[PDB]
């Protein structure tokens, strides 16, 4: 990726966000090494600058936990910012449960600040985007 920017096509671990919102908001450890956010609300959001695109990316995926059915939508520059996308996460069975978890994004290219917006509980290690 360019210079000053971390690529869309190599996981970005959830906890290495730049800006969030959210006052419970946590990284937790896993047992079997790692780390992932949690204590997510709906309304909660976490934020990562300079994300390169490159030529285009065309999906995202998530390696989520959560015990109820709940969204991660993936958004431009804010929580209000463009709708690229909105993951649609099952329940895993368990809080520590991950599954890998995709969506189609509308087609997102060069240098982007990435906001996923949350509406419910759920524990997200990493994510990550190809074409
Ligand atoms: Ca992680």
């Amino acid at each position: 990726p360019v210079g000053g920017t971390r690529s869309a096509f190599s996981n970005i671990q959830a906890e290495d966000y730049d800006s969030s919102y959210g006052p419970n908001l946590q990284i937790f450890s896993l047992p079997g090494g790692g780390s992932a956010i949690g204590y997510i609300e709906n309304g909660y959001s976490t934020t990562y600058k300079n994300i390169d695109f490159g030529d285009g990316a065309t999906s995202v995926t998530a390696r989520v936990a959560t015990q109820n059915a709940t969204t991660i939508q993936v958004r431009l520059g804010s929580p209000s910012g463009t709708l690229l996308g909105t993951i649609y996460v099952g329940s895993t069975g368990s809080f520590d449960t991950y599954r890998d978890v995709s969506a189609t994004i509308s087609n997102t290219a060069g240098v982007k600040d990435i906001v996923l917006v949350f509406s419910g509980p759920v524990n997200v290690d990493w994510f990550v985007f190809s074409k």
